């Protein structure tokens, strides 16, 4: 079973990445299962909707009373040393909120870190149906 753990916001970095104090250690977290438009992307630097997805993740974690991280059941850090997790701001999953607004698409999923994949795909199908942001 997955469980939520407390964390503290240090800084939002991009739509898909936030730095948190987790267990008294500063680290960078990559949001599981979502691909956002980026402002810190190699070659293609600032993409269309990159500003807007960065601003949305920043506003959601900055205004939160409690942030929690939920690891999935496979590896907990990627090859760049980033924590791989579902991030919750006051009980609402940031990964799902971005997909529901059309500011992220669900990533190509493989491997054991796939628990909320069907939930996110349902939210993406709704954002697409409503022609929101990435899908307008």
């Amino acid at each position: 079973k997955l469980h939520k753990e407390p964390a503290t916001l240090i800084k939002a970095i991009d739509g898909d990445t936030v730095k948190l104090m987790y267990k008294g250690q500063p680290m960078t977290f990559r949001l599981l299962l979502v691909d956002t438009p980026e402002t810190k992307h190699p070659k293609k630097g600032v993409e269309k909707y990159g500003p807007e997805a960065s601003a949305f993740t920043k506003k959601m974690v900055e205004n939160a009373k409690k942030i929690e991280v939920e690891f999935d059941k496979g590896q907990r850090t990627d090859k760049y040393g980033r924590g791989l997790a579902y991030i919750y701001a006051d009980g609402k999953m940031v990964n799902e909120a971005l997909v529901r607004q059309g500011l992220a698409k669900v990533a190509y999923v493989y491997g054991p870190n796939n628990t909320h994949e069907q939930h996110l795909r349902k939210s993406e199908a709704q954002a697409k149906k409503e022609k929101l942001n990435i899908w307008s």
